[PDB]
């Protein structure tokens, strides 16, 4: 409440379309962007970053560039459906 039922899911897996299978590793707002946040690792190099944005850790990815932030809107019903 409002990013509990969220939270709840870290360690998912979920299916981001157009973007593959992600494993949810974060949930919650990112310094200096506007909203709340899915912090994603896509297990390839086709992410953004490595979990870590302006000099924080968010989150730790597998790989240098497959971690990504998705505005969690985008995600929320992915996430509610998916079993942890």
């Amino acid at each position: 409440g409002p990013m509990d039922r969220y939270q709840r899911k870290i360690g998912c897996f979920i299916q981001i379309p157009n973007l593959g299978r992600g494993q949810l590793k974060y949930v919650g707002p990112v310094d200096t962007k506007a909203g709340m946040f899915a912090g994603v690792d896509l297990l390839a190099n086709i992410g953004k970053n490595d979990g870590s944005f302006m000099g924080k850790k968010y989150f730790q990815t597998e790989y240098p560039q497959s971690g990504l932030f998705i505005q969690l809107q985008k995600v929320a019903s992915l996430i509610e459906k998916a079993s942890i």
